[PDB]
């Protein structure tokens, strides 16, 4: 591989045809940071014999990804279901469901799913659900409880799986939690011996419990799921595929929530005058809508890749002309730029609980970078035509779960001076990001 006239940087790395591969996936902001530093705002790697540009000019996103003619999705989606979830599905139509998760998850339905998740909340939040039956405290990691309450509201919201008793529940999320923390190891091929077997353990009991088969449930092909489930139906999808779809599907809507959720309380409970100013909101939420896109700021991470179906010109914002190239890899990292960008934000990786409110508690929504307007400051929910369906819901989720603990309980750190953990790398590319290990609190009813 040699560059042609306006191809961006070209960085091979040393090993032969496996080039960054390794780098790359171990920790995917750290890599394509250092490749930021060295090359600038776009730059083409190799890994595993592909070559990947990379993009990191935040004013180009939204043009570039519109060009759906010249850069696929659909193909690398593919990969991903199968590496990660063995899904293959045959003839399906992948529009008509994204519209579908669009229209299900605002508006009406949304007011619907949002009063249903507030009732399950309640039910997973009672005395005996929070484990207060023993005593007056009761010691968690804040991850670990934000994960398992809102996954399980979550699940009970949009599977509408009452079926599963409190302790099937707890089951169930544990298995998820055991399947989703190899997940990026799966997608990458990254996986030793005993992690796939785990891996493979743990989807195989997900398969089965997600879809209660030994149950008489009349489908409600309304629903989105049951819609979902009625389209792969009629594309001809035999029942094990059907079954196998549904961890997918259980991924797409609770990989995020929980852990958002988990960083915001970790913030919160680590940042005193960013807890007042809350709780005193608590006692139209301005402030908690800084910290929640604070947060979002800081741990929504996801990857956003394209095939490069035929040669494509792009100029970045300087007016430079850059050429992709046909058969490569095309790679977006809004946490990069503008999310963690210093000349955007300045301590980019620094929580400022009012970063995005004026000086009258008004919305901040003036962001420079050299001089020049930046349209979207934060890009947690993707880019502009490619965004999350559920971020209505999983704001509304995170705030339920962030209202109940801060009015219903006490929670304190187990050690007064803790600050948040960091974050586990093999996280970069999936989602929001994850801890390293958990931030030990204690509980009790208010
Ligand atoms: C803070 C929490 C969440 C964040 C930051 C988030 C973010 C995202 C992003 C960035 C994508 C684009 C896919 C990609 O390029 O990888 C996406 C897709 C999607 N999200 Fe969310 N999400 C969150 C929670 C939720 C919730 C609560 C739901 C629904 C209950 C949901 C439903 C979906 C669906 C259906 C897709 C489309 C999947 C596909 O077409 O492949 N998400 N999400």
């Amino acid at each position: 591989r040699t560059r042609r006239r306006n191809e961006p940087p070209l960085d091979k790395g040393m090993i032969p045809w496996l080039g960054h591969a390794l780098e790359f996936g171990k920790d995917a902001a750290k890599f394509l940071t250092r490749m930021k530093e060295k090359h600038g705002d776009i730059f083409t790697v190799r890994a595993a014999g592909l070559y990947i540009t990379v993009l990191l000019d935040s004013n180009c996103y939204d043009a570039v990804l519109s060009d759906v003619a010249s850069l696929d999705q659909t193909s690398y989606a593919q990969v991903l279901m199968k590496r990660i979830f063995n899904m293959i599905l045959p003839s399906h139509n992948p529009e008509s469901e994204k519209k579908r998760a669009e229209m299900h998850f605002q508006g009406a339905s949304l007011t619907q799913l949002s009063n249903s998740m507030q009732n399950n909340l309640r039910l997973l939040m009672t005395p005996s659900e929070m484990g207060l039956k023993t005593s007056e405290w009761k010691k968690d990691g804040l991850f670990n409880l934000c994960y398992s309450l809102l996954f399980k509201t979550g699940y009970l919201t949009v599977f509408g799986a009452e079926n599963n008793n409190s302790a099937a529940l707890t089951q169930i999320y544990e298995e998820f939690r055991r399947f989703d923390k190899l997940l990026p190891k799966l997608a990458r091929t990254t996986v030793n011996k005993e992690e796939k077997q785990i891996a493979s353990a743990a989807r195989e009991k997900l398969w089965k419990w997600l879809t209660p088969s030994g149950l008489d449930r009349k489908p409600r092909e309304q629903s989105w799921l049951g819609s979902y489930v009625k389209q792969l139906q009629d594309e001809g999808i035999d029942a094990e595929m059907q079954r196998r779809a549904m961890l997918l599907q259980l991924w797409v809507t609770q990989g995020n929530a929980g852990p958002a959720a988990f960083w915001v309380m970790g913030y919160l409970l680590t940042h005193p005058e960013a807890l007042r100013a809350v709780r005193e909101e608590i006692q139209n939420t301005p402030v908690f809508d800084s910290v929640l896109w604070e947060t979002l700021r800081l741990t929504a991470a996801a990857l956003i890749t394209r095939d490069v179906t035929q040669d494509k010109k792009i100029c970045l914002s300087n007016g430079q002309e850059y050429h992709l190239r046909r058969g490569d890899r095309l790679c977006v990292f809004p946490f990069i730029s503008p999310q963690m960008d210093p000349q955007i934000h300045q301590q980019p990786e620094m929580f400022q609980f009012d970063r995005f409110l004026n000086a009258d508690r008004t919305e901040k929504k003036d962001f420079f970078k050299n001089g020049a307007r930046v349209k979207y400051p934060s890009v947690p929910w993707g880019t502009e035509d490619n965004l999350c369906p559920g971020r209505h819901f999983a704001v509304h989720a995170i705030k339920e779960l962030v209202f109940t603990i801060l009015t219903r309980f006490d929670v304190e750190l187990c050690d007064k001076n803790a600050t948040v953990p960091l974050v586990d790398p093999s996280r970069y590319g999936f989602g929001i990001l994850q801890p390293a290990g958990d931030l030990e609190i204690r509980y009790r009813i208010r």
